[PDB]
């Protein structure tokens, strides 16, 4: 019911910051390429 | 129930938004690297 | 209720395909910077 | 309830397991070009 829809909601979000998270990396690193290169 | 799937899926509205704001930032430093060829 | 869960998660599925579209684009070019260096 | 959940997010489950393995790509990449300087 709520409560495993309400976790199934949770662990989306939680991919969802990681994801954010890895793209605001990969983000920094080609700023670094950028300079170097 | 109804909040639920508006607001729960309200976090992930708001975290969809900033993964693809990254993604434009992302494609902006190619595009400058690419410019520097 | 039934019809409107499933219009969000249509709507997350469609962005979260257009993200993953964007990132497989975003693979292609950093391919061509590498073998152009 | 958790049964009917399910299906309901695996469309999205699936997304996202495909946008990291797409991340995954993109860092083999940067290592790639970070390894040639
Ligand atoms: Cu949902």
């Amino acid at each position: 019911g709520l409560a495993a829809i309400e976790q199934k909601h949770a662990a989306i979000k939680q991919e969802l910051a990681a994801i954010k998270q890895e793209l605001a990396a990969i983000k920094q690193e080609l700023a670094a390429i950028k300079w170097e290169g």
